[PDB]
């Protein structure tokens, strides 16, 4: 671990229980008011169930393979949810000590996980009914991914975990948002509504974790700045970066290329998230830092300009697109 | 309040079992390429007979009574709260997954065990969806409530208690799905009977692994493991989904448990059967190297089956569209 949390910082999180209840918990959507996968699937209690399923298969029959790979990979990432609640519960002090702790930090993690459980569920059933993808190869991919876990480099530090999740929540909101807009272009409005509804959930989660880091910047500007530098040096990795389907050892890299080729969370948008978080957290305006925090502040604020220069060179000399087989789509070359 | 936390010096026991765990516990995992998947038991959506396979599924499930549906749904909802269970395993001291992808054998098992668990709720959820016999939205509300509530089995972050609890509950879930499969076969629903029986076989592998872990703990630390067994049995082995509710019935778990036990699915008699099996399986009455405290704990645990033998309403369910079960 390169950046473990100092033990005395426990007093910061232990003093925020009342603040967390008033400011972070309201970002949760009440269960009785929340959408469920049933709302977007054919009604199995209706006499027209078979007709509704057939209409689903017709509207999905024209989805190209490259969109299917991008959609499946995002769903596979969502389906590895048990790894994500475990990751949140690796953070010191704020983790769920008993599995049902009434502390506000643990109440959020369980309720956040409960909201997350519906995201992979709706797309999985939708893709199952579509018949357009090899569900067994996808289910093997999910089993491999959960067994592999993830390594975001958070070092059991809630500072790093909340910064990482703030980054990935916006990334996942952009991803599901782009997946819905691409579905809309292909005439598939229901899946567009599904992806847009999932994206709206991620925006609420983004605002909550972003508010947590904002509070940490207020109470500990030095610690949070050093944590932000450490996460950006490690880079924000996608939680499903160890995915493989038992056929392609480089499944994640190949899926990522297809997803970014379609405009779903490109490298340019990775930099857009950093610029937004810099402006939202006011990283360039934080005062009262020491020399170590000042170097971290200058490092983070200098990253956007360096990233744009890499993107300009990639715009002129881009690598040729390679097409590779995907077991998700029955081994066809995508 | 933790009543039985693990002594810090017990860490050396688990740290000495990394090689033993790889050689003896990890082989209980089923390789992914050899593992069944929900697709194997569901209508093939890539086939031309997809609609016919779905309709045949609905025909076999059209006669399932409400009491069996409630028992089956409640077992599926328990399976769907999987993210709570991997967190529970990672609350144990020393043996938890510190980084989420740790190569330590204890963490390799936990992630792979969770991966196997993910298919159990998945197959029954999709099967019940296609059946059209149950209110899927009320079930999805129940799952969201359950994950948000979590669970508290009283393991006190103690791997001794966690492995004893899981050994107990793994057998309970294997028996539960076994009875659900036997009842499905009686009603002519053969496919679901194979599904519940295949899930039960997964739990038997998990039971044997955690049972093997506790057996090793009895060998290396008979006093500590005996004291842990007494503490868990005093706390009672609670079902992981004991905090379930559907936003309609605050007593959903008690009402679901009554329906499930009325049908013969993991009755109070079978709760005692698990204890008696674990007593004989672990050789609790013959364990060596005990002190005065462990012998007193041993006399309590081995006396419980006799105490349990002497100890041995219809309500609406939103799962079945509010009908009285
Ligand atoms: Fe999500
Ligand atoms: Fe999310
Ligand atoms: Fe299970
Ligand atoms: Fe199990």
């Amino acid at each position: 671990r390169t950046h473990p949390m100092a033990p005395e910082k426990a007093e910061i999180f232990n003093s925020l229980h009342g603040w967390f209840e008033d400011n972070i918990l309201p970002f949760l959507k009440p269960v009785e008011e929340s959408w469920q996968p049933t709302d977007f699937l054919p009604d199995s209690t209706s006499d027209g169930f078979h007709q509704q399923v057939e209409e689903l298969r017709r509207r999905t029959a024209e989805l190209p393979d490259d969109y299917l790979v991008a959609l499946v990979g995002a769903m596979v990432t969502e389906e590895a949810l048990p790894t994500y609640q475990t990751m949140l519960n690796t953070a010191d002090v704020v983790h769920d000590e008993s599995g049902a702790s009434p502390l506000p930090w643990a109440v959020w993690t369980r309720a956040w996980t409960a909201e997350e459980n519906r995201h992979g569920e709706i797309v999985n059933k939708y893709l199952y009914l579509s018949g357009r993808v090899d569900m067994k190869q996808i289910e093997k991919t999910i089993q491999y991914l959960i067994g592999s876990g993830m390594d975001p480099g958070t070092d059991n530090n809630p500072y790093l975990g909340f910064i990482y999740t703030s980054y990935q929540e916006r990334a996942t909101a952009i991803s599901h948002g782009s997946l819905g807009r691409l579905a809309r272009q292909k005439g598939e409005l229901r899946l567009a509504q599904i992806c847009g509804t999932i994206s709206a959930d991620e925006k609420r989660h983004e605002a909550a974790y972003t508010r947590i880091v904002e509070k940490l910047f207020e109470m500990d500007p030095e610690g949070t700045m050093l944590a932000l530098e450490d996460m950006m040096k490690k880079k924000i990795v996608m939680p499903s970066h160890l995915m493989h389907d038992g056929k392609d050892p480089d499944l994640f890299q190949h899926f990522s290329a297809v997803s970014q080729r379609l405009g779903i969370y490109t490298a340019r948008e990775y930099t857009d998230v950093l610029e937004h978080l810099i402006a939202r957290w006011g990283v360039d305006k934080i005062m009262g830092l020491r020399d170590e925090g000042r170097r971290a502040q200058d490092y983070v604020c200098g990253l956007p300009s360096r990233f744009r220069r890499v993107e300009e060179k990639a715009q002129a000399w881009a690598e040729k697109v390679s097409h590779v087989p995907f077991s998700w789509v029955f081994g066809r070359t995508v």
